[PDB]
């Protein structure tokens, strides 16, 4: 009870000055317990959809449904907001695995919205996480316009369980054959756009895997598997949504919460 206790605490307090709401999951793997604060509160995913997108694909492959080096062609008029990959690649097309990269490690937008096209969209997306005995996410629409975050709305959105649950299903547990949640667990641990937010907070021997959101309305969010130095791994998802500080604060509020993970 002590550190659930502590931990409920210090997130109500990072919450109280934030001007938002902070969710926040941690998955002890060593007991199958999970913490936090807001657990089965509602919080817009933005780009942390993308796990579970990369998620879908790899369980299609082990299925023999989709293949890795299968080539996607797209058009200027699929490019979005936010696709630094995709966006050098309209000539030459890209593979499967190259878009499920981009998506995950540089969180391409183009490269998720060809991921979503390839299996049924949102609602292939949605019928997954059910998959996975997920019965609080939902995704509704592709980028960018996902990631509106108004108050209240119950599109796009999951909670820090339930993203923790199938954040630990995909990589750990057994969503995935071996070879696909490896796969997974590699393109987390090259993620690039987490340097400011539980990758700074965490202790600097252990090891992270994570895929980082951020949208409207004061939104950031930050899902990890951590391996700590000789203890279990944890699964921890942050979500902090209508947040009022600026946006820096919003990296440093969930840092701080990696921090009162390890401590
Ligand atoms: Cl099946
Ligand atoms: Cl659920």
């Amino acid at each position: 009870s002590n550190a659930a206790d502590a931990l409920a605490d210090m997130c109500a307090r990072l919450e109280a000055g934030s001007g938002g709401r902070l969710g926040v999951g941690v998955l002890d793997t060593a007991s199958g317990r999970m913490i936090g604060h807001r657990l089965d509160d509602r919080f817009p995913m933005c780009s942390t959809f993308k796990v579970l997108a990369a998620g879908l694909v790899l369980a299609r492959v082990d299925r023999k449904q989709e293949n890795l080096d299968r080539r996607v062609s797209y058009a200027k008029s699929d490019l979005v907001t936010y696709s630094p990959a995709t966006e050098k690649h309209v000539e030459d097309g890209m593979t499967i695995a190259e878009l499920c990269e981009a998506a995950i490690t540089l969180s391409d937008n183009t490269a998720a919205n060809l991921l979503l096209a390839s299996f049924g969209g949102p609602a292939g997306l949605t019928a997954f996480a059910r998959s996975l005995g997920d019965e609080t996410t939902r995704l509704d629409r592709i980028e960018t316009e996902l990631n509106e975050a108004l108050a209240g709305d119950p599109r796009d959105t999951t909670s820090p369980r339930a993203m923790a649950q199938d954040l630990r299903a995909l990589t750990l547990g057994d969503a995935l054959s071996p070879a696909s949640r490896a796969q997974l667990i590699t393109w987390l641990k090259a993620n690039t756009t987490g340097g400011t937010r539980l990758r700074a907070g965490v202790p600097p021997g252990w090891t992270v895997g994570d895929k980082t959101g951020t949208g409207g309305r004061g939104t950031a969010n930050d899902i990890a598997v951590l391996w700590p130095l000789q203890r279990a791994p944890l699964i921890v998802t942050v979500y902090l949504t209508g947040a009022t500080v600026v946006r820096d604060q919003q990296n440093k509020i969930i840092a701080d919460v990696g921090a009162a993970v390890a401590g």
